[PDB]
């Protein structure tokens, strides 16, 4: 670490965290507790380094409690080690997931806005054909593919194929996801969509596309936390 | 496929790549040469269906020849196969070259976005560094480095992890590229002019003229690229 | 050499290697075999001159099996030549352990008086990230290089350019040496305390403090390593 | 580099070369003047990182004024390019012979006080010899041999290989130095050592020994910057 970073996060972990001084006997639990709380509800974010000494000199203790403190934030997964990087808060559950759908409203939207300009009467009546199959559908299995195959039907025209790997990437992805827990966890958005693609609708499209992908991500983390 | 799409791909073939019926003993060869040619020369663009009947049709021939070229094709990673399609034509290395700087300046972009307003001075201290590192740099190896380094540093805030990944993947993959290639291309002395504009603009936190100003930059780098794979290809390297 | 010398080493010789006459024909490998033991066990010193008709005329031999002999102990690295001494006696692995950590400490400590008044926080700040990797590492080839990069840390700022090279020259034979042995040291969980010591003193700028510390730590390494070299000698390891 | 680093650079270079702006048609000239003279009085020490941005910074002007000031500065051997480093101020010619005269300070010191409490007869016989010839000697070439043999004579009986032979390292240069300069560039403070060794006197010998190294490397460092 360098200088400036080190007291920007020593001067960020004291308006998270306070400096409030524990007796020794109480420091071990008061950190941890502390610690626990503040990654939960993220108010330390993932990527925080977890630094002994940083954290002794905050609380005014020695080192071994903190270090005490660490070794149960990382029994609880909430703390991990990273090469070159020493402790740092883990990932909370949702990250992932939110990355994941940041990433595919990036790449699909440009899928989109190049493939919608150059679809044609086969490509739109595909896209109609998944839709209506969406509708009349009941196995959670077949909703996953055929929701698939219609966001796919858009893309039929996206002329970039190292583009299109990623994005296919991410809708295999999803589909895993629905097809293993949408049971455990509404066709008018996808109408919605192919009417505006229909009309070469293009950023209005996009702008639906987004919408779409952000209400799933939220449907998503919604469900992980449930666990 | 349908009646239409397969009725248009045969009028197409053979609009491409004629229909003299060699002999049986030289089939496999003629239609190689023919269908590499074509490719090579843009006539049957990438993601064109290679179907062995169609092409055994066209020729006059059986399957077997089309087929044993179709695998002298993928070996020279001329044609891949894909799920849904079958063989198809694969992109040529300035197709690919291309499509990799597009998705470069879109994932770029991004991550230009997400870590301006959050970069700290030691993020920019860093990014100065390298610059400095590269106004004095001689060795074409050590560019390469020092320009991925640079690019980093000015991402270094970015935290999606997923994005990361594909935005390192292409900038490692800029670094093999110079590494082995930027002494061959003969762009005469370089100039940090670009680098300290994207700093300047990333250090007052100008988010969109940073932006425009790589993807001027990486669209000069494909415009490089390019120029120097048709030399390649020409042979005048 | 001098006949006094000469006369005490050639008695000297006696009394370590005895002097029975070996046949012709096995002369080379008793003598390489008395050499080669009394050097292992101490009882020729390093040092000791080892002249091909002194050690003839002990043996009641020729100067051929000798040469040969002392051909082999030099091939093992038992013996070394040295100008205007001819033939010593090498040191062993232990010898040169303690002489190694006793220049380190010579060296080190004066990296440490010049370099602690001068520490800036960029090297503070460094030096505190590497002991704080080294609390939560498990690889026992990155515990020598994260050794290294601290002890380099709190040196950051010597400059005497000769100096700093044999400090890092020693430091990366230590590392070296850990790379490959530490995992058959059998030292247990190890303790950051003394590396926060040397780091505490040095931010206080606290210099004799702070060189007593490293003079501690250097020596507690060399009992640890010549500890080690001993099991692996008696073949306890 | 660093933040706190490159700030604490940018305050020093300051404070070193002032913060006056020149003219644009005068920044080259001005510029190089003002480096090259904090270079050669010593107050821009060796290894002081030269940077286009933070010197066209510290004097308002472009960097390409700056860049034409750091060439020619490198032309006059001034400025040297270090891996990881860029451009940095380069050593003057007296400073290795520092180095070396520094280190020799510190191994011999060792050298000889280890070997005085162990010194016998023979060895300080071989001394004294050493200096007599010195006494009468008039062939430069001889003098620097017999000036290494001294001072080995009263090593003899240093108990550390490694040492040693950085020490003999050390002597071999001095005495290679001698024989093709002392032409071009007293034995009271030989005999002060030698009485000393004599004793047993082990620090005063040390002192001695430091006294005259320092000397040394006096008379070094002068006739180098004479050339
Ligand atoms: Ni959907
Ligand atoms: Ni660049
Ligand atoms: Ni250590
Ligand atoms: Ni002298």
């Amino acid at each position: 670490s360098n200088a400036m970073r080190k007291s920007d996060r020593e001067a960020f972990l004291s308006s998270v965290l306070g400096n409030e001084q524990p007796p020794a006997h109480l420091a071990r639990t008061v950190i941890e507790e502390k610690l626990r709380n503040a990654i939960i509800d993220g108010s330390l974010p993932s990527g925080t380094a977890l630094r002994q000494q940083e954290l002794a000199t905050l609380f005014g203790v020695s080192r071994m409690p903190v270090r005490e403190a660490l070794r149960q934030l990382e029994a609880q997964s909430l703390l991990r080690v990273e090469t070159h990087k020493g402790a740092v808060v883990a990932p909370l559950i949702t990250e992932d997931a939110v990355d994941a759908y940041a990433l595919r409203i990036l790449l699909e939207s440009e899928a989109l806005r190049l493939s919608i300009p150059l679809l044609d009467a086969d490509d739109l009546a595909a896209a109609a054909s998944y839709i209506e199959q969406l509708e009349v559908e009941t196995d959670f299995g077949q909703i996953g593919r055929l929701n698939r195959m219609f966001h796919l039907s858009l893309y039929a025209k996206t002329h970039n194929k190292r583009l299109m790997r990623l994005v296919e990437e991410g809708l295999n992805e999803e589909e895993r996801f629905l097809r293993f827990n949408l049971s455990s966890m509404s066709q008018d958005d996808h109408w919605q969509l192919l009417r505006l693609a229909e009309q070469k609708a293009v950023e209005p499209c996009v702008e639906a596309l987004q919408y779409h992908l952000n209400r799933g991500v939220q449907a998503v983390t919604q469900y992980l936390q449930s666990q």
